[PDB]
């Protein structure tokens, strides 16, 4: 029991709900959800030490 209310707004992916499976989140430190699922984007893998979610890699698509 601890039931914390610090966050005023709780959950974030495109699932809205953490603590499942492992994560993510875009590198972005103005990203407005900052954690993000790895089947969010179908990841199942760790890409790299820096990552985009699917619109803050929109801005640059160029492959
Ligand atoms: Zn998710
Ligand atoms: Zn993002």
């Amino acid at each position: 029991m601890d039931m914390p209310v610090d966050p005023n707004e709780p959950t974030y992916c495109l699932c809205h709900q953490v603590s499942y499976g492992e994560m993510i989140g875009c590198d972005d430190p103005d990203c407005s959800i900052e954690w993000f699922h790895f089947a969010c984007v179908g990841l199942t893998t760790k890409p790299r030490g820096k990552w985009f979610c699917p619109r803050c890699s929109q801005e640059r698509k160029k492959k």
